[PDB]
């Protein structure tokens, strides 16, 4: 048992209405937009296979020359109302926006640096337009913020001298200033999602991470803050030195997901995962033939997987330089939306069900103890195995889309065979169960 000034603050899950809304939303979209969209993976005629938002690093481009891309920032086709309608149609209840990525370029007209939308041909407060357009559609907005900043020469990767410490203290004031600015300019913000916090400089300044959390919470009632921000007194990230979660939700599952059998620990706290459509591209990259691109069903699988284990999922989009979305992303959003509209009672406001995992798919639990079976792998046996926890029985099974009754046969103590539907739905589908707990 270690004493700590800058360790965990929350005891378990926040149960205030604002966290309940964050949780109940479940499905969100990620927007990565910045100067990296212009080159789109290519520098000086060489196409790089790494993440397009890291092109400055792959092509060894100096800050001065990279930030000169501001002179071509002119997204003529940008329309915040279209973006928001696209998100509504997809079934997303929130959107996480890159306010500033590692490159340092701000999508709002910050008063604390020259590297902003204001000093571009386009001039407009893109971030402010998005906040309004999304909020008009009833969609919450969350802010991605990269602490690591390649545009500011006071940034330090490590504190090796007293000069380093003096520079970096000025950098943290700059950062604090931008954060205060965002929270007061855009007070409808529901969440701040920190990234670029892994460097030794930040690990050595745990006190600051805890201060940023507390500062933003006093400025924005009920705001959420991700675990990735936080380091403790000793430099342990996400979870403090007593194994307690810092911030309001766990945010380490990036392009991977907890194991449905072995990683049940994650149901004890709030968490959010994010993912890309190709293997590893967040910002716009002009050539998607370079790695595997997920199909819509592969994406829906991951969404449901997350919710089945008590977490959120955020799907990423990397808008083009002109301010429109590429065709593959429009197709994905439309396909997800179609499926969510039909089967979203098993996703929105749902949580971990407490049932042993089975091969056919995933269980989710509803607000009134509905247990949904989301079927992704159809058994040739025509029987969907359902093993119940001690004291639970299955009284009825119903196909969600049609209301048709589904035969349930007891096979042993605590186990049933739920029949597949008479007509194969031809897609991942939901069977709703009615369960009863003995004197959930």
């Amino acid at each position: 048992e270690i004493p700590l000034k800058y360790g965990a603050t929350n005891e378990g899950k926040r149960q205030d209405p604002a966290m309940q809304k964050f949780r109940d939303n479940r499905l969100g979209a990620f927007i990565h937009w910045g100067l990296y969209a212009i080159p789109g993976g290519e520098w000086n005629g060489k196409v790089y296979g790494g993440a397009a938002e890291w092109l400055k690093s792959w092509a060894k481009v100096p800050a001065d020359e990279w930030l000169k891309l501001m002179d071509q920032w002119n997204p003529t086709k940008f329309d915040a109302k279209k973006w928001a309608k696209m998100a509504k149609e997809m079934g997303t209840k929130y959107v996480k926006i890159t306010t500033k990525h590692h490159e340092g370029f701000c999508l709002w007209p910050s008063k604390y640096t020259k590297y902003t939308v204001a000093n571009t041909p386009y001039k407009r407060d893109i971030l402010g337009e998005l906040v309004k357009a999304y909020n008009d559609e009833g969609i919450d907005v969350h802010f991605y913020f990269s602490v690591m900043d390649w545009s500011n020469p006071d940034y330090r990767y490590d504190i090796k001298s007293k000069e380093d410490s003096i520079a970096f203290s000025r950098f943290l004031e700059f950062t604090d200033n931008q954060l205060k600015e965002l929270a007061t300019r855009y007070p409808t913000v529901k969440d701040f999602w920190f990234d670029g916090t892994w460097d030794a400089s930040v690990k050595k300044n745990g006190w600051w991470t805890a201060h940023a959390e507390q500062m933003l919470k006093e400025l924005v009632p009920g705001v959420a803050i991700n675990s990735r921000l936080r380091a403790d007194d000793k430099g342990k990230r996400h979870f403090d030195s007593n194994g307690r979660l810092m911030g309001d939700y766990e945010s380490g599952y990036e392009r991977r997901l907890p194991d449905p059998v072995k990683d049940l620990k994650v149901t004890q706290w709030d968490w959010e995962a994010c993912m890309t459509i190709p293997e590893n591209q967040w910002g716009y990259h002009k050539d998607w033939s370079l790695s595997y691109v997920k199909t819509p069903i592969e994406v829906i699988d991951r969404i449901v997987h997350a919710v089945s284990m008590g977490g959120n999922m955020v799907v990423n989009f990397g808008p083009q330089a002109d301010g429109d979305f590429r065709p593959e992303e429009k197709a994905m959003a439309t396909a997800i939306g179609k499926w969510m509209n039909r089967y979203g009672k098993a996703v929105y406001a749902c949580d971990y069900a407490g049932f042993e995992k089975q091969d056919w798919g995933y269980y989710t639990r509803g607000k009134n103890d509905e247990v949904y079976m989301v079927v992704f792998n159809q058994p040739y046996s025509e029987r969907l195995i359902v093993k119940t926890p001690k004291g639970i029985t299955v009284e009825k099974a119903t196909l969600l889309t049609t209301g048709e009754d589904i035969t349930v046969v007891e096979t042993t103590r605590n186990e049933y065979n739920v029949s597949v539907p008479k007509k194969n739905p031809g897609e991942p589908y939901v069977i709703q169960l009615k369960v009863r707990a003995a004197k959930y």
